[PDB]
């Protein structure tokens, strides 16, 4: 799964780009790890590179 790190500026760009809609809005956005397919689309549109493969 991917994880949205502290860089997140809560722009909202990644949510509509997630093919399985597993991103939730918050102070910083968060991924529902169990549904994430590691497609990387969120990482692709993020202006600050917050979404990265989980550690
Ligand atoms: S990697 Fe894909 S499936 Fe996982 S949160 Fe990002 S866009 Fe959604
Ligand atoms: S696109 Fe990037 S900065 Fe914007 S909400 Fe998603 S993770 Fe946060």
């Amino acid at each position: 799964a991917y994880v949205i790190n502290d860089s997140c500026i809560a722009c909202g760009a990644c949510k509509p780009e997630c093919p399985v809609n597993c991103i939730q809005e918050g102070s910083i956005y968060a991924i529902d790890a169990d549904s994430c397919i590691d497609c990387g689309s969120c990482a692709s549109v993020c202006p600050v590179g917050a979404p990265n493969p989980e550690d």
